[PDB]
């Protein structure tokens, strides 16, 4: 007696990824499929109804299941409504959806980290004794699988079909609150391409520029203090600046860990100077052993942490 | 005589909190359950109306009242609308919304404040003599519970029923205009990790540059006042910018306070050695006096008060 | 013969205050209750009417004329419409509405200036001989008078009604060209509190910071000008970044005229010491008395202005 | 045979002038008037009606053409509709509308162009032979000639009715493929009042910081440096921000040309010092007598450049 | 058997191009034409049918296809729909349509890039053995085909009518699931004055201004490293700026790979600066030959990669 419902879902396009608001545009198509009693249309065609002639036959008496996504962020912006009527009773709904997604991300890894890009369909007032997902198959290639649009696709999609149970409707339905959901997945990983430039070399260059205050001399203090606090600010607005493409999560990210390795070589290195400012009584020759040694201390010591650290994360 | 109205509300999902505007939107669904006249259904089971369909049986006289939320910004964005029309009379009705809410909220204790989200529903054009709210219950947490949102969420919802007085309605029925209102409320922290690594940080080790003025000597002034300069400004534009994620409110918050202590200890530090420039002269061997306490006065000033900071607050 | 239309407005909270765009978002109920013919209702209760059933009504010639904002910034979001039915024959139209509504505004006192939350309510398709207001009544206060709104409300609300001649109807209405017009003001002040840490605090202490070049010395040019062209320059960075918050008007404001003597002493203060720096040689045993004045010449005429600007402008 | 449309336009503000997206939007009503056949009205006044009621109307064959405006961003924001029916046979069609438009704008004189805020009215599927517009009155001064927002209105408005030629009805309509164009222009200029506080004050008083180079001596080189290097990155960023304020257009503005010259002072200021360091030891007694005369070449130059600009351009 | 369906698109502008989104908005008309079954007109006229009025008659079986735009990125603002029900059964369906267009766009030759703002118009409910565009024609160059904002439009529009197989109808149409696909495409260039003046000339007088400070000696310290530390941040500055009008893409640009360049001339005049002070004493005369040669040495490099660069991607 639950009524079997054949769905099948194509993605036309993937749009719109915000990661601050953690959302995502998808634009595709959907079809719905089920074997009803069977009619006598006009001819031995099959009947095709458009968006408004849909509202006449389901005030005949037609069946049509409010089919609903879950993980949305507002009302989806429905397109054209078909309806595909047959002769043996089989009923087709057609129509496009764009709606704005969402999912729950973890940034961890930012910016290595990856996410999945899903779909939760789930009919309304149909629980899962009224209403039955056969089967689901997702034709998303031919079209996806451009993965230029500021991630990289990897894989194909993922279909489940589970059963969900609302506390919500247990004053209302006994023993009747479980729903069945179609949930479709593709993971997906983000392009490092954009953060290097941004982030990434200029802590890096900031970092060599940092170092060079070593190889100048007990000299000019003007020189190397501008060397330092330059260094240091510049270290430091680029820790700012590199969140504000976050969400105002707790944990730190790959991004952050390393901001702060580079920012403590850049801050050692003027604590380095500041260090032999101090004892320039207690042993001045020409060069104190400081210098001799942190001109290749510091950049040996930052040098084996990049390798260590894009040797991970990759 | 007045209806008694079972009010039950499955919250999906809490998003996109705004501090600035004091907005959050919130993703959920409702039902509202009230016992009618009774009827003859099409078959022993409940007769099920989808969304439009709806529209066609109040024409017939069916007795639909309308709900609102109060503490909303805009018109919310309503999903799928369904009835439940019993035999026995009961009618339900459950329905998805999605609305941006606003709730009154207090930043003086910014980062470390407590806020609520708040969801106030009560009927329209029906008073407390026509229609009340029997009970509500919010079953929330089986979604809401994974907190990471920007916020912390810090235990279940607390549900009040409560009756208000409209004065504009007076003009129609005399002390009969009283509406029920459900209140939903649930309680919330924030997650100070963005503003520790945005403000709060930058702040302390620019606290940290200004201080290593102290330890190079009567040197050159142009060193000693680069520092100065630098910090100062940098200390001014942190002021600036670190206010920038709130509204345009008067009293000061926790970080507010916080900065202005940290601005003191940069500027002191610039005007202590401007005042030991005016002193060059005049009692110079190697080092002032002041100076030499300034080394270990200002940390130890500014160490204890970040124990008196974060001890509070807390 | 005109019908009097009683009219009452709940203003159930005024948020979203854009100085930049002069709209201001404003949220609440309006009812309008005028006199008809008499009926009688099912019982002798009043006849409620919801959203949708009103298109009945209107459609079998019932006569509920359409209210009109003037000063709104585009088509109100309007939320649920009821009718009430009285059986004496008064029919009574509420709903509530969430508009952005606009406002001439005059920013020559910014942040000190004084403006007005004004609505501008007239009907459609009916002149004062067809239809005119009886009176209007401003149920603000009960939620409005709590001002935590990024400004301050200074009293209730102030009502006037008037007669409005439109010209563009002369051609099709000789003399019944008048529309009755409710208008609806609440004065408000400004909370300088956000611009005080943004731009007067950073000024004052750009200006304290300007001043401490004198008390340095005839001492390293490069100390005296690092800090000469820091203060100018960012004297320069407030000085643009202080009219963000403002529309791209042509009159200065007072916060503009406080600027620019911030400015001018910064300035001044550097072409000082450059006046001092060329008088290094003729002239020279310690200090030029420009210095020795100077460190109390600036700070008694800043002193002193800032005392005469706070005294005005409050 | 053509039926003749009188149309009267009523101009209630202008508002949201966006130079970037070169759009504005234009408030205020419309009211379309042509000779019908006569109708008996319930007595001889006029019969009203408004916005839904008209559905019922052109359901029973009534001619209510649509008028659409050409230079719009997206559908107008209609408000109310109503229809004024005449005894004597006359249709009246009058309703608000709220939209945002668009004109070509040339901005080779910024900021002191001058541009027209134009409304292109023109009927849809009614050609000349079928719906000709007989007169056009634009009743915006009442209230329109006040600008506060950006722009100064100057001048009163310019009314032309034309017969605009689409090709792409031919393959529909053979030569009977024009339609009737109401167009209506208002003349308006900028104040410069904005651009003189953000640009061109700092724009000068910078060229002013850059010149003060040249009364310090063959001095610290860091001191005219820091002179050099700091005023052409001031100027360099102004030249940057001057243009956010306008689309990527190609041609360059009066601001863009005043500010290149601004720029060279700047850096020619550079080069002049640049150029006496070279030159410190041959032919040495005192001062570089280049210093002596630019001293007053570079004020002269740049007070009569203001001369030749401000002559022009005004 | 399958319906010729003649389609004519008229293009009233081309307006919001937005880079980082990848879309564009397209303003204009549409002409859908077939030879229809004979119907019996009112007069031999033309009978010509509204927005409205057309519901009534594809209610009484009139077949009007749904036709549908696929590079869109929501439901397009549509405007007023008319109706042509010619005698002999042709049918004409003319609309305006304002839609956010989106297309795939290479970035590779920023700013020098040439791309294409495609419509892609296509059928719903009708594959191609029941539905097919006989013939397209783009009315574009009326309005087009001279230039736009802020883009060059070359050359008149592209027509291209192709055959689309969607796998997703194969369940239910075998080999039935191909529709008619009418595409537009208009080739444009970009503007590269804005970028010139924002990006290219800041980063040509910054390398300019950085190879000044080879023109000063083996001098003050503090010069010749203010000149290599303020030039390099400034250089790293606009690295970042330079990208904030580009989506998060993978591949560099042309403006990257010129910015590269850059940053070296300014990176390496420093660190040549660095090694001139690591040989103060060992080989010192009055300067390092490398400075005297340096003066020339970077500008001809520079100066030949300029050309290198420019006659390139022009
Ligand atoms: C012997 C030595 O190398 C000296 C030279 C500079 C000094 C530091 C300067 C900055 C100081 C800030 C605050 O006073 C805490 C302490 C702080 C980090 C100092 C020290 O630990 C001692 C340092 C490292
Ligand atoms: C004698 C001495 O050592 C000098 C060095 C720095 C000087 C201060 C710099 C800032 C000044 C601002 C305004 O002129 C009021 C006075 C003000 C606070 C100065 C003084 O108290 C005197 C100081 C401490
Ligand atoms: C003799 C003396 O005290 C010198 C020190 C600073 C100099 C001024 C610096 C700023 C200059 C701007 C422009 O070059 C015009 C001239 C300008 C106002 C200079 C002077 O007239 C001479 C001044 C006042
Ligand atoms: C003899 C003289 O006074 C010197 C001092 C500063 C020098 C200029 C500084 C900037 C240089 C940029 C690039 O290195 C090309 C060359 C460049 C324009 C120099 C010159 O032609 C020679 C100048 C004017
Ligand atoms: C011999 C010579 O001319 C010296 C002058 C400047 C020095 C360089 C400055 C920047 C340094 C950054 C990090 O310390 C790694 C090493 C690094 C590249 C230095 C060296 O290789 C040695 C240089 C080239």
């Amino acid at each position: 007696r639950p009524v079997d419902v054949s769905v099948s879902i194509f993605i036309n396009k993937i749009y719109g990824v915000n990661t601050l608001e953690q959302t995502y545009k998808v634009d595709g198509y959907i079809v719905a499929q089920w074997t009803g009693k069977p009619r006598k249309t006009p001819g031995d065609k099959p009947l095709i109804v458009e968006n408004t002639q849909i509202e006449r036959w389901i005030n005949n008496g037609l069946w049509v299941p409010a089919l609903e996504f879950i993980n949305v962020v507002g009302s989806p912006d429905t397109g054209n409504k078909r309806l595909m009527l047959f002769p043996d009773g089989r009923v087709i709904y057609n129509a496009r959806f764009l709606g704005s997604f969402s999912n729950d991300m973890d940034f961890r890894l930012f910016p290595f980290d990856r996410q999945q890009f899903v779909l939760e369909l789930e009919p309304f007032s149909y629980n899962n004794q009224q209403l039955r997902f056969s089967d689901i198959q997702v034709y998303t290639e031919n079209i996806d699988n451009e993965e230029i649009d500021e991630w990289w696709i990897r894989g194909k999609a993922s279909t489940h079909i589970s059963d969900i149970r609302y506390d919500h409707l247990s004053s209302v339905q006994p023993n009747q609150n479980e729903f069945s959901r179609i949930t479709v997945r593709i993971d997906a990983v983000r392009k490092i391409g954009y953060f290097v430039i941004q982030t990434y070399l200029p802590c890096i260059m900031t970092v060599i520029l940092s170092q060079v205050s070593f190889w100048l001399n007990r000299e000019s203090v003007p020189a190397r203090t501008v060397f330092g606090v330059t260094t240091v600010l510049t270290m430091t607005t680029l820790s700012i600046s590199a969140r504000n493409s976050l969400p105002k999560v707790a944990y730190a990210t790959a991004m952050d860990w390393f901001i702060a390795v580079c920012y403590a070589f850049v801050f050692s290195a003027l604590i380095e100077f500041a260090t032999v400012n101090y004892f320039t009584k207690r042993g001045v020759e020409s060069v104190s052993k400081i210098d001799r040694l942190s001109r290749i201390a510091f950049p040996l010591l930052f040098g084996i942490f990049n390798l260590v650290y894009w040797a991970t994360y990759l």
